[PDB]
This record gives C-alpha cells, structure tokens and sequence, in this order.
C-alpha cells in the first residue's frame, strides 16, 4: 500500500513526507497508545459524592489525545490515496494533474493547521497538569481530581506537535517550489 | 485488528464499478471502517464497567443500563456495515459465477438499509446527544435513581461523525441513481 502511494511525488514530498508521515504512525501505535491506556481507570478525585469523578473527567477531557491524532492522520492521508484513484480512472479511458496535485498539497496544510489550533483552544497549551478542579454537578462545592501520567503526556504531546509542524513547512515550501516555475 | 490479505479483496472490488461508485462509495466506506476499529471501539470499551448508580440495591445497576441502551452504538454501526456491504459482494461472485439489473438493484438495497439504521438510531435513542445523567425506575430500584453514564461528551463526537459521514452516502447513491435512470 505504501508502495502504491509513494509514487508521483517531488524529491520532498516523494521522501521527505512519507518519511514523516509512517513515523507519526509508530509513534502513535507502538510507543503511544498504552500511555492512554488507563486514562480514566486511574483518575482520583477527592470526594465520596457518587458520580462526581464520571463528570468531571468527561468535563476536562471531552476528547482524548490519541483519538484526536488518529483522526488527524486519516484526514492528512486521504487526499493522497484519493488522487491515486482518481487519476487511474482518467487515464484508464497538463493543467488537469496540475490541478488535482495542487490542490491536494492544499487540503494538507489545511488539515494539519486545523487539528494543531484545536489542540491549543481545548488543552490550554500542550503542557498536561498534575491538579484539576472541578465544580460541576453534582460535585459539591470544588473538588480536587488528579491526572494520571502528567509528564510522559506531555512528552509525547510535544514530540506529536513539532513533527506535525515540520510537515506544515515541508508541504509550504513544496507549493513554493511549484508555484515560481508558473 | 489486522489484514491478512484485506488488500486484495478490496482491490477486486475496486475494478468493474462505475465513476462515482468505484472512488467515492469505496473511500467512504473505508473511512468508516477505520473508525469503527482504530478509534472508537475503545470508547466503549467500559460502557457498563464505568456506569455508576446512586444507590445501594443489588441488581439495580444491571436492569437500570440495559434499560437505556438495549443495544450499543458500536454494534448497530457493525451491523449497519455488514448490511449495506453485503449487496456489493454478492454481486463480484454472482458475476464471477443482465447485469444491468443486478447492479441497479443493488444499490437500492443499498439506499433503504442506510436510511433504514439512521431511523433506529434517532427513534431508540432520542436524538444524536448523548446526556451525562439518566433517571431509572424500573424493579428493583427504588422509587427513582440516578445514574451516570460514561464519556458522553466523546461518544456525541463520533455519534455525529458517523451520522454525517452515513448521510453523505445516501447521496452519493441517490445521485448514482439517477445517471443510471437517464441513461435508460
């Protein structure tokens, strides 16, 4: 598969982004993954008010970090896997695959840039806290919960930014490259 | 979890299928297939290990969950994706073994069993919003309890991804419909 989607590319973005891209994958998967792995199952409040800890876990991570990086990633590599096919049908029967590959550089940087800005406006940074206090219902008047692993998240929440702002760069300069040969 | 040999399957498919139905009808439904397996079938993975009830009767914890979620989201979503590609590769092997009418007619089971399971999801489940806090009075819970569900700001994400990314395909098949109609 990796063969199939490798062909048709610059020298960056036939190397450059494919080498970055399967390492974003092993980061995620291999190495990861099991960071998040009791997320919820060691999450401790300071309380006896039953269902206080469902609610204000779910109140300070609506959504985890793993399960926002596989989405980036399926969103970043389906318009690759789709100019593949979609070229293949117009030649099975210039400017046209000048126009199908300077678009699909163009919905990358735009998927990238907008998963990063989500993860700045939802987490207050990338840098993951020891102590969170809640006060939602029916927690009583504010309680005290305590995040599981704080700085191995953050670890992993650096490496997964700064990568993801390198392909931001790689794909800019790409288009650059094209655009000035006009 | 894993492909063995996956790959191939879908590559057969993906040749003898028209323009629309042989990128778009593919792409999407493999994009539904990698969320139902990478991302979301581990937020439900402690559905009823996390409900918590405010009570201290034996057995009300039990009848309470399964009185609100008769069937979970991430089984109707895995027999919604057996139904609808059933119709496809019955029809690879049934040519492999006119062909106008078995195409036709296979994308319009194709329309009813999608529209069929959005259906199911609005009526048994109230709308796409999943809350934090249900209210349970049946045997043998007393008068009236509460109890709380587990993650239910993510489990609306993908309830509304899933919707949405379904409802692209009804159109997709509608229009695919209509080309085949005009060209009589």
């Amino acid at each position: 598969i990796l063969g199939g989607v490798n062909k048709h590319s610059t020298s960056i973005g036939k190397i450059w982004l494919t080498v970055l891209f399967i390492f974003r994958i092993m980061i995620l998967v291999v190495a990861a993954k099991e960071v998040w792995g009791d997320e919820q199952a060691d999450f401790v409040c300071n309380t006896l008010q039953p269902g206080c800890k469902n609610v204000c876990y779910d109140h300070y991570f609506p959504i985890s970090h793993i399960r926002l990086w596989a989405l980036q990633l399926i969103f970043v590599s389906t318009p690759a896997l789709l100019v593949a096919m979609h070229v293949a049908y117009r030649r099975h029967e210039e400017g046209s695959l000048w126009w199908t590959y300077t678009s699909s550089i163009f919905f990358r940087v735009i998927f990238e840039a907008a998963f990063m800005y989500v993860f700045y406006v939802m987490y207050d940074g990338f840098s993951m806290q020891r102590l969170v206090k809640c006060n939602a219902w029916p927690c009583p008047n504010t309680v005290d919960c305590f995040v599981s692993r704080p700085t191995e998240k953050t670890v992993f929440t650096v490496f997964m930014i700064a990568v993801s702002g390198i392909c931001i760069l790689l794909n800019v300069t790409e288009l650059c490259y094209l655009l000035i040969r006009y």
